[PDB]
């Protein structure tokens, strides 16, 4: 028998995988490096991730073509094989863990909206941890090495040698950040409901004690119903402070005994709650719109790596499956995840108007 020639596949991948991977990540790095409106702390995640996926298209992907164009005889120097295999597992694991770090980070931005500055250092710490985790996962490859009389080596991980690494490594590289991003998913669904619920609670506590005052025919109705709003009240240090002093300024009229004067102070306070509720109504509308975008984009990413890591584990556990027909799948399924990681940064940043504006400027060679 005979297999034939598979050059048209390598041409197809360059046009639709390697070129989009190299081009998309380079656009993302330029947007953070050039445009200063994007030089925030959370975008250093996007830059760190864009550099990892860029290194895939430059070093990992071109060598991976040689398995498709050429034969099963490693055509490059020997040490290059475990180095390429090390870089392959390293950068492919970094991309999945960056998204887990982003999923966790963005959940913290919702649940604990307060922390800010300190944020520049916290990212570099989280970036480092993500890269160190990817090193410890990819380090078994250059340590064990590829087995050899014939100096010709076959550069691929085998089931006999890396059977435990193909399994436990898959557990730590994909299914562990998968399980985390699933947990942070429901944490974010719950965090946004309570954030919107707490709002409905305060909105009525104000609007109920307000109608009490406009219908008040005495001062005691104003005294007690205003204290209910006193304990129920950077920019946040001043947000409540505006109305905490107004309730005090209005109770000052209530301690005087002025009924019509105090009621007029409350009816003119309603133009102050609509200034803070409308602002925080949006903060929660936008906090919910960005979560649904990150949810779908991160899901399609993780979904396009499911074929490889399920087959990568099945090739270890299933003793009755056809090894020839299963490694033929890994040869293909890897390129699906290569696409997933290659364009994941670009897709996620296409939903940012500032990023999308920067891209449209750079594709026509502007650079401001
Ligand atoms: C045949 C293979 C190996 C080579 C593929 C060519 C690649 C490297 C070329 C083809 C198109 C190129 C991109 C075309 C557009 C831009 C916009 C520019 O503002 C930044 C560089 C960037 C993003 C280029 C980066 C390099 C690029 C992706
Ligand atoms: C030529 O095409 C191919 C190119 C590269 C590879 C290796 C693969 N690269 C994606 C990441 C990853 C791989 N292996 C792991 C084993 C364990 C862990 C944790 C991760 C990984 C294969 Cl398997 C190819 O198919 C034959
Ligand atoms: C496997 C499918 C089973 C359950 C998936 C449930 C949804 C899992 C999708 C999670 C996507 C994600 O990463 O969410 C992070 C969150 O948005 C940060 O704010």
């Amino acid at each position: 028998e005979e297999q034939g020639n598979k050059l048209h596949w390598a041409a197809l991948l360059i046009l639709m995988v390697i070129i989009p991977t190299i081009g998309g990540n380079t656009l993302v790095i330029l947007a953070v490096s050039l445009e200063k409106k994007l030089q925030y702390a959370t975008n250093y995640f996007l830059m760190s991730l864009a550099v990892a996926d860029l290194l895939v298209g430059l070093f990992v992907m071109p060598i991976a073509l040689l398995t498709i164009m050429f034969e099963a005889m490693w055509p490059l120097p020997l040490v290059l094989c475990p180095a390429w295999l090390f870089l392959d597992v390293l950068f492919s694991t970094a991309s999945i863990w960056h998204l887990c770090a982003i999923s966790v980070d963005r959940y913290i931005a919702i649940k604990k909206p307060i922390q800010a500055n300190n944020s520049r250092a916290t990212a570099f710490i989280k970036i480092t941890v993500v890269w160190l985790i990817s090193i410890g996962i990819a380090i078994p490859v250059p340590i064990k090495g590829i087995e050899t009389n014939p100096n010709n080596i076959t550069c691929v991980l085998t089931k006999e040698r890396f059977g435990d690494f193909m399994l436990f490594g898959s557990l730590a590289a994909f299914f562990t950040p998968l399980a985390i991003m699933i947990v942070t998913y429901f944490l974010t669904i719950h965090a946004l409901q309570k954030k919107a619920a707490d709002l409905e609670d305060n909105w009525e506590t104000l609007n109920d004690n307000l109608k009490v005052i406009e219908k008040a025919d005495n001062a005691a109705q104003v005294k007690d119903a205003l204290t209910k709003m006193r304990a129920a009240a950077k920019d946040f240090r001043h947000g409540f402070d505006i109305l905490v002093g107004q309730i005090d300024d209005a109770l000052k009229l209530a301690n005087e005994g002025k009924v019509k004067e105090a009621q007029a102070a409350a009816e003119q306070l309603k133009t102050t709650r609509n200034a803070y509720i409308q602002k925080y109504l949006q903060t929660i509308s936008n906090e919910q719109r960005a979560s649904k975008v990150l949810g779908i984009v991160f899901f399609l990413f993780l979904l396009m790596w499911c074929p490889f890591f399920i087959t990568n584990i099945t090739l270890v556990l299933c003793d009755s499956c056809n090894q020839t027909t299963l490694q033929m799948l890994l040869e293909i399924f890897v390129w699906i995840g290569y696409v997933s990681s290659g364009v994941n940064p670009l897709v996620y940043t296409l939903f940012n108007k500032t990023f999308r504006d920067a891209f449209g400027r750079y594709i026509t060679c502007n650079y401001r």
